[PDB]
C-alpha cells in the first residue's frame, strides 16, 4: 500500500488531478471502466516481456519507418546504381567509417560491412544502430531505406550518420516493469425489449436551478435521435412561466419500443420563445453500458448554449449529465414495464435477420411492387450495378436522395461485393426498423474488410452504432500500421467523445496500442492530457489517462517530468503575462532570468525529453539564448542544447517557443495535413517539399512550436533601409547572394517546387490570408508559411489565400522582367495542376480527417457546412476537367491575368 500510494501521487501529477476523485464517483459505470479496462493494461504488459529484453526495447523504441519498404522512382533514382553512401561511427574518440551499400540491407548487414570497414584498417549481433544526435534506434530488420530517418536523407541529399552502439549498454538502460494491479481491481424480471408491446413514452417532472431575467415563457424541447437523424418528430412540452418551471407532462413519441436502435438517445432542451431561443441542452443514452433500457427516474443537469448553434436542440452534443451541479436541473421519468427490459442478444437478432430474408426471398413480383426498399434477386441488371459502384465513388458529404437509399437498401446483397459503398449503405437503413438493422447486423458481421482509411469515416458522428464502429474497430485492428495510426492518431483520440459508453472497442485498441508503442503512447497521453480542462470530457480522458499511466512503465516518470516543465512555464509566462504586463522587455527579461535560475525552477526546466518529439533530449538552458518574444502573449523562445554526444552532427541546439494564450489546435490540424499532402504527392514523384514543423496543444491554449533554423519572412528580406521604394527583384536577390554558382538552380527549383505546394495547399484549405510576414524562406531556398490560425470558410466565395505577386514569379523565372509568359512558370504552373488533381484524387481522405475533428470545439469546424469549403475547392461535384479549369480561374481572377 505505500508503493501504491506513491503511484496513486505520480499519476495524480501526471493527470493534473488526484486518483481519489475517481475513487468517490458513485457511477458504476465508471468504477466497472477502470476495473474493466485492465486486461488492456495486463495484455500489454505481457507483449512487452514476451522476448525480454529485446521486446521491452521494441516498446522503448520502435522502428520509425515508413508504411511501404518500396520507394518511388525519384527517390530510387537518387541512389547511385540502388545503393546508399552511410557513414558509421564508432565510439573507442570518434571514428567515422563510410560505407557504400545497397539501400536495402537490414542492420546487421550494415553493421557487418562496419566492422569489415574498422578490420582493413587495423561480432555483429552484439550492436545496434543509432541515429546520431537524437534517441532513435534501428532495432528491428528493415531495409535500411524504409526507416524514416535514411528516406529522408536520401530526399534530400544528406549523409547519413548512425552510430555503433553495444545492445547491453541500450538494454542496461531500460528499467524493468513491474506492473501492479491497483486496489479496485478487486471489487421483477428479465425481459427483451422486442417483447414490450408498447409506444414510447418519457415524463419530464420538473427543471430545477432555472435562473433568468429578457426570459419570458418556456418549454422543454425533446427529440429520439440515432447520432444526428430524428427517429420520429420532435416533441415540446406545454409552454410555462420560467418563475415555475414545472410541466409533469407524458410526452408521446411516433415510435414503437421494438424499433428502438441500440445507439438511440433522448435529446432535450429548455427554450425561450415568435422567435425560439434554448437556454440550456441535454442528451442521454436510451440503453445504458449493460444494455439495460432506462427505466426510474432521472435527474440531467444541463449544459450551456455555444454561440453559432442557433438550432433548438443539439443531438451532435456531447451525452451525460453536466458535472457543474449548479446548473438547469432537469428531472424525468422514465415508462415501467413491471421488469428490467434489455436490448436482445445477437443470437436472437440473428434469427430474426434470417427470419426476415427468407420471407423477402419468397415474395411475388406484385408484393416487391409495393416498396421501392424492396426489390427481387432476378431483376438486378447490370444498369443498376453500374449506378450502385457510380453511388460508391462520391465522396462523403454528397447527398444520397430518398430514392437513392431506397435503391441501396433494396440491392442491399449486391453492396457486399462492393465493400467501400458500406458508409452510404449505412445511411440508407431505416434505424427505427428492428427488421431492418437486424439484417445489417448480419451483413455488418461478415462485411468485407475495407482500408483503414475508409474505416476511419465509420467511426465519426454519423455513425453511433456500436457494431458498425466495432466493424471500423477490426479494420485497424487488421489493417493500420503504427506508422499510420501515429499519423491519424488526433482524429482517433477525438472520436473517442462519440462513443456512448467509457467501455467500447476503440478505447480498448488505442489503449493496447499506446501501451505497446511508446512513441504512439506519448502522444496518446499529450493529447489526452491537453483537454483535461474541458468539462465534457475530462472524466472520460481523466480515467483513461488513469489506465494508461498504471501500466505504460517507466515512461511515467520521464512523462512526470515534461509535466513538471510545462507547468514552470505555464507559470512564468502567466506571471509575465498578468504582474509584468506593463514592463519592458528588459526588466521582464530580468524577471524571468532571475526565476529560471531558482534552483527547483532549473532543475524542473532542464534535462528532459522534448514533446514535440520524444527522441529529442533537451539538455541545460541556454538562458542567454532565450528570449520572450515581441508578439502579443508574449511567446517564449526558448534554447537548450542537445546533451547527445553526436549532437553536431544532428543539431547541437533544440530551440522551441512556448506560447500561454493562442490555440493551436486548428495549427496543429493543419500542418499535420500539409504533411499527409506532401506525403501523397511525394509517392506519386511530385517532389513538392513542404514543411510541416512540430506543433503540439498540451492544454487550454497553451503549446510547443518547433523553430525553423535559418528562415526569415519575406518582410525582413525586402525591408533590407527601404514601403513606398519595395522592389519585386529584392528578393530574387537575396536567394541568388546566398546560393552563388553552381547552386543557384537547385535553390530557385527549391523554391518554385515549395512555392507550388503552398499555392495548392493553403487554396484548397482556404487558410488565413498570406502577407509578408507569415510566409518564411530558408537560405536554401525552401518557402513555407507559418500561422495557420485560420481555415476553411472563415471569411464568411472561394478566397486564394497566397497571392503570388510579382516578387515570387521574378524567382521563378530566374530574374526575368516579363515573368508571367516564360517556360519556368509553365513548368510551376504544370507543378501546380497536378498537385492539385492529386489531392482532388484523395478528397475522401481529407473530408474524413476533418469530419472526425467536428466534435471538438474548434471554431472554424463547427459544422459540415464548414467542410463543404472543401468540395467546393477540390470541385468534387465538377469533372476533372472542370475542376483544373475551375482552379485555373481562381488562379486567374486573384493574379489578374498568367493562368488560361
Ligand atoms: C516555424 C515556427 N516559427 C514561428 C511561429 C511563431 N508563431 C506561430 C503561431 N507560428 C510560427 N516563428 C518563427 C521564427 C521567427 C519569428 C519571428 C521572429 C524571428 C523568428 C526573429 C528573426 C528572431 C527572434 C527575435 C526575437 C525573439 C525570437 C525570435 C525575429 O526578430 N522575429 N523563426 C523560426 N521559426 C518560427
Amino acid at each position: 500500500n505505500r508503493e501504491e500510494k506513491i503511484l496513486n501521487r505520480e499519476i495524480g501529477f501526471a493527470i493534473g488531478m488526484p486518483v481519489c476523485e475517481f475513487d468517490m464517483v458513485k457511477d458504476p459505470e465508471v468504477q466497472d471502466f477502470r476495473r474493466n479496462i485492465l486486461n488492456v493494461c495486463k495484455e500489454a504488459v505481457d507483449l512487452r516481456d514476451l522476448n525480454s529484453p529485446h521486446s521491452r526495447a521494441m516498446y522503448v523504441y520502435p522502428p520509425n519507418v515508413e508504411s511501404s519498404p518500396e520507394l518511388p522512382k525519384h527517390i530510387y533514382n537518387k541512389l547511385d546504381k540502388g545503393q546508399i553512401i552511410v557513414v558509421i561511427w564508432v565510439i573507442v574518440d570518434k571514428q567515422k567509417y563510410t560505407l557504400k551499400i545497397n539501400h536495402d540491407c537490414v542492420p546487421e548487414q550494415v553493421i557487418a560491412e562496419a566492422i569489415r570497414k574498422k578490420t582493413r584498417s587495423m561480432y555483429q549481433g552484439k550492436y545496434i544502430l543509432k541515429v546520431c544526435g537524437c534517441d532513435e534506434y534501428f532495432l528491428e530488420k528493415y531495409p535500411l531505406s524504409q526507416y524514416k530517418y535514411i528516406r529522408s536523407c536520401i530526399m534530400l541529399g544528406r549523409m547519413p550518420n548512425l552510430m555503433l552502439m553495444a545492445k547491453e549498454s541500450l538494454y542496461s538502460q531500460l528499467p524493468m516493469d513491474c506492473f501492479t494491479m491497483p486496489s479496485y481491481s478487486r471489487r421483477t424480471s428479465t425481459k427483451s425489449l422486442w417483447v414490450i408491446n408498447s409506444a414510447l413514452r418519457i415524463k419530464i417532472l420538473c427543471a430545477t436551478y432555472v435562473n433568468v431575467n429578457d426570459i419570458d415563457k418556456i418549454y422543454v424541447r425533446t427529440g429520439i435521435y440515432h447520432g444526428g437523424e430524428p427517429l420520429c418528430d420532435n416533441v415540446n412540452t406545454q409552454r410555462v412561466p420560467c418563475s415555475n418551471p414545472r410541466w409533469n407532462e407524458w410526452l408521446n413519441y411516433d415510435i414503437y419500443i421494438p424499433d428502438l436502435p441500440r445507439a438511440a438517445r433522448l435529446c432535450l432542451s429548455i427554450c425561450s420563445v415568435e422567435e425560439h431561443c434554448p437556454l440550456a441542452w441535454g442528451n442521454i443514452n436510451l440503453f445504458d453500458y449493460t444494455d439495460t433500457l432506462v427505466s426510474g427516474k432521472m435527474a440531467l443537469n444541463l449544459w450551456p448554449v455555444p454561440h453559432g448553434l442557433e438550432d433548438l436542440l443539439n443531438p451532435i452534443g456531447v451525452t451525460g449529465s453536466n458535472p457543474n451541479k449548479e446548473t438547469p436541473c432537469l428531472e424525468l421519468e422514465f415508462d415501467w414495464f413491471s421488469s428490467v427490459v434489455k436490448f436482445p442478444d445477437m443470437s436472437v437478432i440473428e434469427e430474426h435477420a434470417n427470419w426476415s430474408v427468407s420471407r423477402e426471398a419468397g415474395f411475388s413480383y406484385s408484393h416487391a411492387g409495393l416498396s421501392n426498399r424492396l426489390a427481387r434477386d432476378n431483376e438486378l441488371r447490370e444498369n443498376d450495378k453500374e449506378q450502385l459502384k457510380a453511388i460508391s465513388t462520391r465522396d462523403p458529404l454528397s447527398e444520397i436522395t430518398e430514392q437513392e437509399k431506397d435503391f441501396l437498401w433494396s440491392h442491399r446483397h449486391y453492396c457486399v461485393t462492393i465493400p467501400e459503398i458500406l458508409p452510404k449503405l449505412l445511411l440508407s437503413v431505416k434505424w427505427n426498423s428492428r427488421d431492418e438493422v437486424a439484417q445489417m447486423y448480419c451483413l455488418v458481421k461478415d462485411w468485407p474488410p475495407i482500408k483503414p482509411e475508409q474505416a476511419m469515416e465509420l467511426l465519426d458522428c454519423n455513425y453511433p452504432d456500436p457494431m458498425v464502429r466495432g466493424f471500423a474497430v477490426r479494420c485497424l485492428e487488421k489493417y493500420l500500421t503504427d506508422d499510420k495510426l501515429s499519423q491519424y492518431l488526433i482524429q482517433l483520440v477525438q472520436v473517442l467523445k462519440y462513443e456512448q459508453y467509457l467501455d467500447n472497442l476503440l478505447v480498448r485498441f488505442l489503449l493496447k496500442k499506446a501501451l505497446t508503442n511508446q512513441r504512439i503512447g506519448h502522444f496518446f497521453f499529450w493529447h489526452l492530457k491537453s483537454e483535461m480542462h474541458n468539462k465534457t470530457v475530462s472524466q472520460r480522458f481523466g480515467l483513461l489517462l488513469e489506465s494508461y499511466c498504471r501500466a505504460c512503465g517507466m515512461y511515467l516518470k520521464h512523462l512526470n517530468r515534461q509535466v513538471e516543465a510545462m507547468e514552470k512555464l505555464i507559470n512564468l509566462t502567466d506571471i509575465l503575462k498578468q504582474e509584468k504586463k506593463d514592463e519592458t522587455q528588459k526588466v521582464q527579461m530580468k524577471f524571468l532570468v532571475e526565476q529560471m535560475r531558482r534552483p527547483d525552477f532549473m532543475d524542473a526546466l532542464q534535462g528532459f525529453l522534448s514533446p514535440l518529439n520524444p527522441a529529442h533530449q533537451l539538455g541545460n538552458l541556454r538562458l542567454e539564448e532565450c528570449r520572450i518574444m515581441s508578439s502579443a502573449k508574449r511567446p517564449l523562445w526558448l534554447n537548450w542544447e542537445n546533451p547527445d554526444i553526436m549532437s553536431e552532427l544532428l543539431f547541437q541546439n533544440n530551440e522551441i517557443i512556448f506560447k500561454n494564450g493562442d490555440d493551436l489546435r486548428q495549427d496543429m490540424l493543419t500542418l499535420q495535413i500539409i504533411r499527409i499532402m506532401e506525403n501523397i504527392w511525394q509517392n506519386q514523384g511530385l517532389d513538392l517539399r513542404m514543411l510541416p514543423y512540430g506543433c503540439l496543444s498540451i492544454g487550454d491554449c497553451v503549446g510547443l512550436i518547433e523553430v525553423v533554423r535559418n528562415s526569415h519572412t519575406i518582410m525582413q528580406i525586402q525591408c533590407k533601409l527601404k514601403a513606398l521604394q519595395f522592389n519585386s527583384h529584392t528578393l530574387h536577390q537575396w536567394l541568388k547572394d546566398k546560393n552563388k554558382g553552381e547552386i543557384y538552380d537547385a535553390a530557385i527549383d527549391l523554391f518554385t517546387r515549395s512555392c507550388a505546394g503552398y499555392c495548392v495547399a493553403t487554396f484548397i484549405l482556404g487558410i488565413g490570408d498570406r502577407h509578408n510576414s507569415n510566409i518564411m524562406v530558408k537560405d536554401d531556398g525552401q518557402l513555407f508559411h507559418i500561422d495557420f490560425g485560420h481555415f476553411l470558410d472563415h471569411k464568411k466565395r472561394e478566397r486564394v489565400p497566397f497571392v503570388l505577386t510579382q516578387d515570387f514569379l521574378i524567382v521563378i523565372s530566374k530574374g526575368a522582367q516579363e515573368c508571367t509568359k516564360t517556360r519556368e512558370f509553365e513548368r510551376f504552373q504544370e507543378m501546380c495542376y497536378k498537385a492539385y488533381l492529386a489531392i482532388r484524387q484523395h478528397a475522401n481522405l481529407f473530408i474524413n480527417l476533418f469530419s472526425m475533428m467536428l466534435g471538438s470545439g474548434m471554431p472554424e469546424l463547427q459544422s459540415f457546412d464548414d467542410i463543404a469549403y472543401i468540395r467546393k475547392t477540390l470541385a468534387l461535384d465538377k469533372t476533372e476537367q472542370e475542376a483544373l479549369e475551375y482552379f485555373m480561374k481562381q488562379m486567374n481572377d486573384a493574379h489578374h491575368g498568367g493562368w488560361t
